[PDB]
Parts: structure tokens; sequence; C-alpha cells
């Protein structure tokens, strides 16, 4: 009768929430709903910052080693059940059974090079150089990988001695807690993680709130500089790998073949509800004939459920996201975008009732009108022309953000010098995404970031 | 005479200025003009900022071998020119000749460490990570460079500061202090005579016109500080605002706690040495410390030591504290003693009343130590800036940490004690990252700026993915 609800994590203990607002899980498969969501109240977020803090000092007390061997039981629970995470996701999500494998493994690979690190935790002139823990940290996961955020900001945040409050995303909430679920079952000291779900007041609520020394957060520019914002006037640490758009070059003497599966590939996988999504593409020169053929190899994408076989993309997470990228392709339509490609108005045999969109492709886009602005989020692939690499520079760089860009071509002089040219951090020769994830601003960074240095000197000889 | 001006330096030539608004440069031991410092147009900011532009591609794309020459070359020139440096610093800081030439042997020893980031700067790259598919990542320069110094270490604080940028193969904008132009002129002078590539720096005059021009301009990529609390927050909120990357030193602040269990003589020795050296004009002074038990006692040793310092002008001999920077600074240390004073700080010593032989019109302000000193007083919060030592009386290490904690901008300070717990106790329970065991000064190198983090923060890295499969 009534779906289940999804539990809180404090104290090593899957307490129950007596908040009134909950928010209901629809399968964007299908809309149905399958869960309930609840918002953490103000006394269970203190509950659960108080357990973050007394297990603060435990954790911290432990060495390195004790950490690290907690971490690889974790990674080895992680590897035994992945296929349950991968179902979770496709239930949720609505991602297919093997992109959710591919992100779990990536997410795992994550948590083994988190793992790799050595004992650089720690670090008559006697000198020290003690890299002590933060304390209490905290995380904002959105709607692009949540099942794998847990897993980019618990496996550092812990070895480096730090307690995490974990904010995962309120519509993907089964992933993380089956995460922690494994987490906890490694034999990691009870309170050491506290996982909390809510909406912007809960961001708030962790922005605001003082015991939180760092937050890390991904997703859409606006939300990301609201919280750099909120955080910065706290003084507290924080760091957030902004989404933004990708921009596909394509030179005339690439491999057409390959090069068009690869942007189809990329851009309309999984919907593009990825932060590395190559929503955008550049044709320079006589790349723009291949406008037919792209839109034929879009065709030929077979839509289905995630847990169906053969499933190349998923449908959208929300009926929200739907109508967002529907009003999107409308206004582009309006502002005189020449749409070849139209999936909005598809009805997937079996599952009419879920988000389904088709592969959308938008020609003629300058980048005054909105569908260069705005960020679609959707299988929708909007396509520029240009008649020399240096347009196509110069466009990509007038992009006020941007995590990667990938450049098609077999000229290595030309290669070369959009990878120097180019003001963007992760650069990809012959490949859609340079990075599974964006590693621009962890690993080194992260270490940096969630830990502190203390250069304690000595000249002690005398006494 | 003319009072010779203080010229530009934009590409490479040492322009003129031809600014309109000038500032009067006097001599800190006599008051005496001795130069004049331009207000830097915006015309002429606008061509230095287009010569570091212009300059820039051709330093970037130069074998950082090329650029390890120059800066040893530098490093010779200076070696050769210490003697000219110190009497500079001398004369227009107003510092000991003891002084300054430390200043120029750290900054050299900083040029040193630098020039050998060679290694540092070359990258990374892991062979056929997946099929015919390779990773490797390239440091590259972040672009155009400015760099803002305070009123002291004229040459200490650029020496640390530019040639990082230099070697990273970046250009920089060097706004030197407004009141001590004379030594960074210098160095500037010995760089180009190092055969640098002319337009590579760039050094503009100006009051906080100035620094609004650097903060606001796109061109300009990362920017560094150091100095006051409030103009280092300033920068650094502007430069977030215009999306310049800012590291600036703002936790000026420092304490020193002594323990009944200590060095008696030798701590006070060094405490009158720290609080009291140069005049107490340095950002990262000593001005503030906690007795704690037997100290208190111990605080008319302190005040007896505190007399021996021989007040003096830094160009005659046995000068342990020079002259402030400025007259102004004189009166603002004057008001600050005398409100302590009002609150009911004991005064134990004044040098408000001092008055060297020969040198009167100056603005030398003997050793100040105040005593009774509280958290709600305004000598504990303000910062002094000069020859006035603050003491705060406590009863254990508890209450000094807590007065320590208390300041948020005060990473810096030290603890004197000869059991190794108390030790632990007070760099765990203080939130100091610098912390310092019976050392007046705790490694007086501040940081957020340079070393294997200098390079760091002046460069960027370009993860390059490519798989040339066929």
């Amino acid at each position: 009768s009534s779906v289940p609800t999804v539990k809180l994590f404090i104290g090593g203990k899957f307490v129950e929430s007596k908040s009134d607002k909950w928010i209901d899980i629809h399968n964007s498969a299908t809309n149905e709903v399958i869960g309930r969501v609840p918002q953490a109240t103000k006394a269970e977020m203190d509950a659960a910052i108080a357990s973050c803090k007394r297990a603060f000092p435990a954790w911290a007390d432990t060495s390195v080693l004790s950490r690290q061997q907690v971490l690889l039981r974790y990674q080895q629970l992680i590897k035994e059940n992945l296929k349950e995470i991968a179902k979770l996701i496709t239930l949720e999500q609505g991602k297919t059974l093997a992109d959710a494998e591919g992100d779990v493994f990536r997410g795992l690979q994550v948590v083994e090079h988190a793992c790799s690190v050595t004992s650089l935790m720690m670090g008559d002139m006697d000198l020290y150089s003690y890299r002590l823990p933060l304390g209490v940290c905290a995380g904002i996961a959105p709607f692009n990988f949540p099942a794998m955020i847990p897993l980019w900001m618990f496996p550092m945040a812990m070895v480096c001695g730090n307690t995490f409050l974990m904010k995962p995303s309120e519509r993907v909430p089964g992933a993380t807690m089956l995460l922690a679920k494994l987490l906890q079952d490694s034999g990691a000291p009870d309170g050491t993680l506290n996982i909390i779900h809510g909406q912007h007041e809960a961001v708030n609520f962790i922005c605001d709130h003082p015991d939180i020394k760092a937050i890390s957060f991904v997703g859409s520019n606006k939300a990301g500089e609201y919280i750099f914002e909120r955080g910065s006037r706290h003084g507290k640490r924080v760091q957030a790998n902004m989404g933004a758009k990708n921009h596909g070059v394509v030179m005339p003497d690439a491999n057409k073949e390959n090069t068009l599966n690869q942007l189809v590939g990329a851009a309309f996988g999984a919907a593009g509800q990825r932060c590395m999504a190559l929503s955008t593409a550049v044709l320079v020169g006589e790349a723009k004939k291949w406008l037919p053929e792209l839109v034929e190899h879009a065709k030929n994408l077979r839509v289905n459920a995630g847990d169906q076989p053969g499933a190349d993309l998923g449908p959208l997470i929300t009926p929200q996201a739907k109508e967002r990228v529907c009003n999107l392709i409308d206004s582009g339509t309006k502002e005189g975008a020449s749409i070849l490609l139209d999936g909005r108005k598809i009805k997937v045999k079996g599952y009419e009732n879920g988000n389904f969109v088709g592969p959308t492709i938008i020609s003629n886009v300058k980048p005054n009108m909105t569908c260069y602005k705005e960020e679609i989020f959707g299988p929708v692939l909007v396509v520029l022309e240009t008649e020399t690499l240096d347009e196509a520079i110069q466009i990509v760089n007038n992009n006020p953000y941007g995590n990667g860009t990938a450049i098609f071509t077999t000229n290595g002089a030309t290669a070369r010098k959009y990878a120097h040219l180019v003001d963007v951090g992760q650069v990809g020769v012959n490949v859609p995404i340079p990075v599974p994830l964006p590693m621009f601003s962890y690993g080194k960074q992260g270490i940096q970031f969630y830990t502190q240095l203390k250069t304690i000197t000595s000249q002690w000889k005398e006494e």
C-alpha cells in the first residue's frame, strides 16, 4: 500500500526520520512512486552533527593503516555487491545496467586510488610536518552521478581523518544508502559517517552550521556558486567542480564514422544526464556536411528502459526535466534554431508513461541564442559552424565555464594548437570524454583540501 | 634640489611618469623629502599591461633552463650589489644596516631556492592506459601576474614573490610600496641587467587607485599581497569578485607564551629582540606576549632588558631599532599607547618621549611595554605595528591558549617551556599552523606562497587524453 521510507544514518544506525515533509521517488521509466525520502529536521541534523563530532576524535586518533584497511574492506564489499548497486541505480535513476555498472566500476577505481595513497597524510632546527585533519565535513550530490558522489568524498574524507555528513540526492538515495550500509559492514567505527536528506533548506543549514569545516558540491552552476558564496561567507573550506557544457570539435580529416559514433554515444548517452556530457559540438570546414549522417546515427540509437536489454539511453530522472528540455527546444526553435531531429514526443512501447526523450540535434545555433547559454542536461546536441580552427577555439573560449573539450582530428599540429591555445582544464584528442569525471577544480588536490599543515619547529638542545 | 622623481619601468625603458599627482618620500630619521613617487595614470598602467602581455608568449615558450640561467645571473648581481640595496633600504625604510643586510640575505636565499624548481616544473605521463590511448599533463603559466608589497621588506618580499612567477613562465607586474620604492627600482634594474627579455617585468607606482586597477583589470590572473589585515581582506575580496586568485597573509597578529620552566635570560633576550626588532614594523611581529606563572615576576627583567635597547638611527652604530615608517605612524602609536594607559594598562616602559641626539626630527619611538592588558582593551584588539609590547597576565597554559585562539587572524605564535607534553598540548590546542617552541618568531617565512606550493600556485594543469588509434 504505502511505499517504503528512506532511513537516515546517525550514530551508526539507520534511524527513522520524524519529519512531515516527504518527497515521492517517481520511477523515471514509468513515473511510478517507488520510495519516500524525508527532509531532515533540525533536531535530526543536530544529532547527526553531534555524532560526527563525537566520532571525530576516535577516528582521528587511529593510524593511517587502520583507515586504509577499513577502506580496503569497504572496496571489497562494494566489488562483491556491485550488482546490487547497479540494480538500485537502474531502478531509481533509470540508468542502463551497463552504464550503471561502468559508473560503479569508476567509483570503485576512485576508492582504490584513495587507498593507494601513502603515509603522505602524516607528512638544531628540529621540524615536523604533521598534517592533521580538519573536522566534520559534508557534501551535496547532484542528479547526474548520485550513486558515485559518495564514492568520491567518503574515501578521502575518511582516510584523511575527518568525519563526513553526506547530503545524497533526495531523488536517488537508495544507492548512497546501500553504499553506507556496505561501509558500516566493513567494520568502520559507529558515528564516523552520517547521512541526512533534504532540500535547499538542508544545504543552507549545512553551509551555516559552524562545525562543518569543509563542503563539496557538483552540479548546476547556479547552485554551485550559491554554495560557494554561502560557505565563504561563514569562513569555511569549499570546493566544487561546476558543471559546464563541453565542446566537441570535429575536423574534416578526422575519422567520419568513428567521430560521429563517439559523438552520438557521448552526447545522447544516458539522456545526456552527465556533468561531462558532450552537449555541444563544432563542425569545422567540410564537417558541416556530416549533419545528415549524424542525424542518422542518432536515430540508430535504441531507446528503452534501463532494465531492458539493448538499452542505449535511458529516460530523464523526473518529468520536470522533460518539460524543461521541451521548453528549451521550443525557445530555440522560436529564436530560429533549425532543428533536424526531434525526440520530445517519443512514445516508447510499454513505457509511454515514462520520461523518455529521443535524441535531439540542433544546428545553426549562435552564441547569443539561449541554446548556447542555458545548460540543457538532456538528449540535445547543439551543432555550431565555423570556417577555421581559430573560430572554433575562440567560440570555445568565450564559454563562461567548461570542464572538458574534445577535438577529433588526425593532424598532430592542429591537435597541439587546439590543446595549447584552448583555455579548458581538460582537453581530449579523438575522445569526447577526456576524463570520466571532472578532475579540474581530486587526488592530490583532495588530500591538500581535506587536510591542513602544522610546521612544528623547535630548537630544544639547551632544555 | 629638484627631489629626483622615481621613474617607472615599462617595457625595456625606465619611462618617466607623466602623472600629475605625486607623493613626496620623506626620510623617517629626519622627515626630509628625499624623492617623489608618481601615481601611475590609466594610460601608463594600460601600456604596462600591454607590455606584459606582449612579453608573456616569448617568455613562456622559452626553455625553463634559460629562465633559470637568468635567475642565477640575477642572484649573482644581487650578491654583488648587496651593499647598495642595503644602503638604499636603510635610507628609505629607515631600518638598520644589519636589518637590510639580513633582508637581502633572506631574499637571496629564497631566490636560490626558487632557482631549483626545474624538476618541479616537469609534468607527468602514463603510457598506454588503454589500447592506443595515452595520457599526459602539461604545466603551463597562468599568464600575467601582479604583486602588492607593504611598506616593510621592500626587497625581501619582491624577491620572494616575482621570481617564482618568472620561472613559472608568467609575466609579473610589481606594485611596490608608496613609501620605499627605491629598493624595488634597483632590483628591477639589476634584473634587467641580468639579460631578461625586455617587457617581462613592469613596475607602476600609485595609491589605492593602483590596487583597484590591478584588481579590476581582467588580463591579470594572479595577485599576491602581504601586510595589514584590512587591506589584505579587501584585496582578496576584490580579486574573488573579479575572479583573481589572491594569496594574502592577513593573520599578522602574533602571541608569545612563556612558562616558568624555561630559560629566563635567553627567552627575555629573544622577546626583546623580536618585539622591538626594527621598531616592530614587520607584519609578523611578536608585539603580543602572554606571561604565565613566574613570567609575571620576570616581567621586571623584561623591562630591564628592553631599557638596554639603544634607540638610534640605522646609519649610526649601536642601532637596535630605527625610526618609524612615517610621522603619522608615530602619531598613531602614541595615540594607541595613550588609549591603553587610559584603559588602566600600566605603562611599565615608555618610549614616546625618546629623543635621539641629532635626529629628533625623525619618527623615533623607544621600547614600550604595556602590562595588565585584557581581551576587552584596544591595545590587544588593534594591531599596533610599532615598538610596543602588550602583556596579558594569565595563570595557566589553558588561559594563554584560549587568549591566542580568541584571535582568529593570529596564524603565528611560539611557546617557551621545557616539558615535551606541554609543548604538544600547546601545539594541539592552539589553532595555529606556524607554532614555535623556544623560538621568538616561528619561521618568519609566511604562507596562506613559495616553494613547491608557490609553483602549484603560479601554474596550472591540463590533463591531455589522446588516442591516435587510426
